[PDB]
């Protein structure tokens, strides 16, 4: 009875009738047409295990169970995903006209909606007037601009990030409370409000002259270092800013942003663009650390600490611990030797393809300090989901905030959807999101 033998979870192979051996081998051959095989055993004694589905990597216990599994959710979903991937991978190369359309659309997103040199002028003037206001109550401190205002990695409307440098014999919570009172009393601003629970504690106000929201922090040195590195890179390589803007807004990654962000998601996506630019062949951005450092070993790269910008062309590095390097400090060039001629459309498609099809996001670390590809284990970091090394805090995976189930699945979905959408003429995408871009 094939009826028993299809449901039996353990088969006495010797007790099988030659005709039953025949029928079972035929059934199994049929099951193979759906990726289901007898698992070869290690020490067989008619033992435990029967069938492996290579698609789902699922152990199945009998023939009837294999036929139920073929038609169930997991197997159907995997069949689909495999089909979608084959489609994505067999896409014909884009036409010159489609590439040009994409190129013009990307640069026009940056030009019509991005932060302009005159917009930076406005925001720097905001900082100058506010520093006038703050210092004439509190003269030791200084003000400076950071974040997107300088990097241009957000749109015309985005918030103005302003950091207060203060002396150590001055207490940070007290400092922000005093600043809150000062800005409340001063008529240059409206809607002055503390935001002290946010990831970075800040005072919020609206500059009445420019209508721009300002977020005033204190002692946020790391964010300023980060801003200066990314600003210098964007000034040296013209494709950096429009690719970051497209990646963030066209792919709809902005849907992740909230005002309690701390800007971490957008920072992650900027780092991902920079990583792609470093990892391209040929590359369009240099790596921050490498063989020009005499004695540099990619292992124990975590003994290095990146510092400020010099001449707007170099980033300082220190290695204060014992090591094989000749020098304790140095500087790395932020500029290639003319990674000359590739259109924005081609870069946009390549970037989408890199993250949709080509880079094993779950297995590696997005690391913008070295060119060598880091496995999770190289960092002794856990596997799964997204991993981005903060180049200025190297034990920190900044993408941990992307790694909720919702956001992770969204990011993967947006890569696939965007690539699918932009790879073929439908595309001069016109943004029209119905939400503020901060
Ligand atoms: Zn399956
Ligand atoms: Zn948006």
């Amino acid at each position: 009875e094939m009826d028993y033998l299809e449901n039996a979870t353990v088969i006495d192979e010797s007790a099988l009738t030659p005709e039953q051996r025949l029928g079972l081998k035929q059934a199994e051959e049929r099951l193979e047409r759906d990726h289901i095989f007898r698992l070869e055993k290690r020490s067989p004694e008619y033992t435990n295990c029967r069938y492996l589905c290579k698609l789902c990597l699922i152990h199945i216990e009998n023939i009837q169970g294999a036929h139920k599994h073929i038609k169930e959710k997991r197997h159907k979903k995997n069949i689909l995903e495999k089909q979608e991937e084959s489609e994505l991978r067999s896409l014909p190369p884009p036409s010159p006209a489609h590439l040009a359309a994409l190129s013009v659309a990307v640069i026009e997103l940056a030009k019509e909606h991005g932060i302009t040199d005159d917009d930076l002028r406005v925001r720097q003037e905001i900082v100058e007037e506010m520093s006038k206001v703050i210092t004439t109550f509190l003269p030791e401190c200084s003000l400076r601009l950071y974040g997107s205002s300088l990097t241009r990695f957000a749109l015309k409307s985005s918030d103005v990030n302003i950091d207060i440098k203060f002396p150590p014999k001055m207490n940070h919570p007290d400092l922000l409370i005093k600043v809150l009172g000062i800005l409340k009393k001063n008529v240059l601003y409206v809607d002055v409000e503390s935001d002290f629970h946010a990831k970075v504690p800040v005072v919020v106000c609206r500059d009445r002259k420019s209508g721009l929201l300002c977020r005033v922090s204190a002692g946020n040195d790391m964010a300023c270092l980060t801003t200066d590195l990314l600003t210098a890179l964007g000034k040296i390589e013209p494709v950096f800013i429009p690719l970051v803007l497209a990646f963030r807004y066209w792919a709809k990654l902005c849907y992740i942003d909230s005002q309690t962000d701390g800007g971490i998601p957008s920072y992650c996506f900027a780092l991902m663009v920079m990583f792609f630019l470093q990892q391209r062949k040929p590359p369009l951005l240099p790596c921050l650390l490498g063989s020009w450092i005499e004695g540099f070993d990619p292992k124990r790269m975590d003994d290095f600490q990146l510092k400020g910008i010099v001449e707007e062309k170099f980033v300082k590095w220190e290695c204060n611990s014992s090591s094989a390097t000749k020098e304790k400090h140095g500087k790395s060039p932020l500029a290639l030797e003319t990674p000359n001629r590739v259109s924005l459309g081609q870069l946009w498609l390549e970037l989408l393809k890199f993250y949709t099809l080509d880079f094993a996001l779950e297995e590696y670390v997005i690391c913008v300090r070295i060119q060598d590809i880091l496995t999770r284990e190289n960092k002794n970091w856990p596997k799964r989901r997204i991993a981005i090394e903060d180049p200025f805090s190297v034990k920190r995976n900044v993408a941990r905030s992307l790694n909720s189930q919702l956001v992770y699945e969204y990011v993967v979905e947006r890569f696939r959807a965007a690539y699918r959408y932009f790879a073929c003429p439908q595309v001069d995408f016109k943004l029209e999101h119905h939400h503020h871009h901060h």
